[PDB]
């Protein structure tokens, strides 16, 4: 029932909606959402390109702004931009009542921009600062350059979604660089209280990349084993006594956040992602029918640390097969950059 989400707030994970369109805000249906539980939004160019083509509001904005000389691209902003700035708004008291750790609505820098890491900084920091909204997060690809961006961007004060994690050492490289900015700030006595950044980490997709081939016993059980690693990985990175020193000056631990969480296999139940995730000072992002398939017959449990022993044992059995993940998640991050400026394209063609 609705008060699941809840009692997943209880067990400390926050559940976001992996959707936004100009509808959902204006209806006041994001606006419900967020007194039954829903505790953010994310956004991502294939969202935008769904939404644009089936919401008929666009169709009196598009039309505005067809008798304005501007490029696609920033047609496409301004629509953007005004739709995650309504739905900050929608937000901002769930945002302002936990002190700035909800509520937030991310918004993707331009693909073409993911292995350039200053033009990546210049773009994000000029969407926030279009939003003008302090819960807007923006939300950059974790390639090498990503992370270079992340640091830049922390130590400017900009809340980030760094996304298409696919790799526990790339997440750990996230970190290290989150880290790097937040110790620039304090250095410069500059504040870092409410400075928030989520670590993405897609999982179905994983899933649909290896289950074919895997033998019985391991299909369907790949990416939960790397998300429970990776949330290991996690206990011991913010732990451990450096960043301890920091978070004791007002530093926010980076949080873990599942996206890609819809189920794709039609033989796996369709809350197995949310169901097997739940855990401490997380985040789950879920498109909209698996947020309804979770309330109706989704289960609350703590289960993202039960049985870490076993998906170990998975692991060194996905490496005894020879599969390397670090070249899987290489491999899924560029293909989810490819998928995702695809879907850029075709949604800036109808606003040229």
């Amino acid at each position: 029932g609705m008060t699941i989400l809840s009692d997943v707030k209880a067990l400390g994970q926050q559940i976001w909606l992996d959707n936004l369109s100009r509808s959902l805000v204006q209806s006041g249906e994001l606006a419900q959402m967020l007194k039954q539980g829903v505790c953010g939004v994310t956004s991502n160019p294939a969202i935008f390109q769904k939404a644009f083509a089936g919401d008929a509001l666009y169709a009196d904005e598009v039309a505005a702004l067809k008798r304005q000389n501007l490029s696609p691209k920033q047609r496409y902003e301004t629509m953007a931009v005004a739709d995650v700035r309504a739905a900050c708004d929608v937000c901002l008291a769930e945002h302002e009542s936990t002190g700035g750790k909800t509520g937030f609505v991310s918004l993707e820098v331009s693909p073409e921009l993911a292995k350039d890491a200053q033009g990546t900084v210049e773009e994000a920091r000029r969407l926030h600062a279009a939003i003008a909204r302090k819960n807007a997060m923006i939300k950059v690809p974790a390639t090498d350059a990503g992370i270079d961006a992340l640091e830049t961007l922390v130590s400017d004060g900009i809340s980030v979604n760094l996304t298409l994690l696919f790799s526990r050492a790339q997440t750990l490289k996230a970190y290290a660089a989150y880290a790097r900015g937040i110790a620039k700030r304090l250095a410069a006595g500059q504040s870092v209280a409410h400075i928030q950044v989520v670590a993405s980490f897609f999982i179905s997709r994983v899933d649909s990349a290896l289950d074919a081939t895997l033998p019985d016993r391991l299909k369907g059980k790949t990416a939960i084993a790397l998300a429970k690693a990776a949330y290991q990985d996690w206990e011991q990175y913010f732990t451990a006594p450096e960043f301890a020193a920091l978070e004791a000056q007002g530093a926010n631990r980076v949080q873990l956040l599942w996206a890609s969480t819809g189920v794709k296999n039609p033989a796996y139940p369709d809350t197995l992602y949310v169901d097997s995730l739940i855990g401490v000072h997380t985040v789950n992002t879920v498109p909209d029918a698996t947020l309804k398939a979770f309330i109706d017959h989704g289960t609350a449990k703590a289960t993202l640390t039960e049985s870490a022993d076993e998906a170990r044992a998975r692991l060194a059995e996905i490496a005894a097969l020879g599969i390397d993940v670090e070249t899987l998640a290489a491999r899924l991050q560029e293909d989810g950059l490819k998928q995702f400026e695809e879907a850029f394209e075709k949604l800036l063609a109808p606003l040229v």
